[PDB]
């Protein structure tokens, strides 16, 4: 809080010392640069905690949407909530997928991109058939199923990022 | 803190000003609405880190848990813990579950559903085979193998959910 | 802060009251167990928050890494961020796998070890085949595809852990 001195001989100084006792006591409640146990407050700085940190309301945590065809009429949609990334694989096959082969359309990213490569796996509807897509660091998508033309690939789950 | 006045004149002065700056340095350590570095404390609204918050001890979320047979013999086992619900798919299949079929014993209760259509990858015991469920924001499961009438479905990951 | 005492016919009264009101002021700025809006800050003690805490830079929770070769040339890459293990798998299968065997040339240690039976869902390079490997609590996890003496498992994904 904004104080002024006390001291000696001081004029007016009953006055100056209540409105210093106000001024500080008024920042216990609310305001100043205080964490207080209620109100809407914005905190900066590292702030590390040692004990158990119980949150009853919500958490939100940096979050950004994306999708697109990543190639072969596969559409990945991904939302991003801090160092992790929720996605879902939807669309249908519209074209020969060789296997092993990069999905050339849309690449994921960066923001959304994992620090390794990760293996999303996948099911086709319709049948028992599994995938899986690769995401590198890069973003350039790699398909892993056999050789496809056609059929409906399905799979959410989550991976890794980092910052 | 709660302060009495100080004013020219008063009664008592000395032992109001001593008074006073007890009452206020005893929430600067404990107490009153101020957080503290030590101690249990309760915290209301919104609050904003813009920087990094390190969380050394147990980050709690809340948690619950739900567990039901989906329908022919699949069990679905959630625990929700905050934004993510946690899934393990269990149990034996009991009876013909007809492709692209709605699980109709039980939903999904709406705590534990989705945004989204959630596309869940699992694998049966004993061969290659891998099929998917659907959860859609609606709990009522779909099964996108094909036909089966016997077998042990598997698969743990997540899902998301908000508010 | 540290105070001095404040009482009646005191020597140096002007001098103590301003010493105090400046020694509790600055903790409503930076230190003491007070909590501030900036600053690097350690907080120790059981925090509730009741109403929505949002992060905009970074949330950091305890974070170990380990791999290792389950068995059968399997490689299972793990990191642990809170009570979630983020996996990988990887490696070519060296040897015979036999169908529902466990993987015994390493277990995933304790304190990667889930609650309850984990169904880490993956897929084989080059067609269509899945398979799934049970991490239980024990940490001798168990491979559930069948027979196998090649090929290359991979997924990526999640499961819980707890304290």
């Amino acid at each position: 809080a904004s104080i002024k001195k006390v001291y000696r001989g001081m004029k007016n100084g009953a006055e100056t010392i209540n409105d210093d006792l106000e001024a500080i006591n008024s920042e216990l409640t609310s305001g100043g640069n205080v964490v207080h146990k209620t109100g809407d407050e914005t905190i900066a700085g590292k702030k590390t905690f040692t004990g158990n940190v119980e949150v009853n309301g919500s958490l939100t945590l940096p979050t950004k949407s994306w999708s697109g065809e990543l190639g072969g009429g596969i559409i990945l949609s991904l939302r991003k909530k801090g160092t992790t990334v929720e996605y879902s694989i939807g669309g249908e096959i519209s074209s020969s997928i060789l296997a092993n082969s990069n999905l050339v359309n849309r690449s994921v990213p960066n923001e959304f991109c994992p620090r390794n490569r990760c293996s999303l796996v996948g099911h086709m509807v319709g049948g028992w058939n599994a995938f899986h897509i690769d995401i590198p660091s890069s973003g350039v998508c790699q398909w892993f199923g056999p050789t496809a033309s056609s059929g409906t690939p399905r799979g959410t789950g989550t991976y890794p990022i980092d910052h």
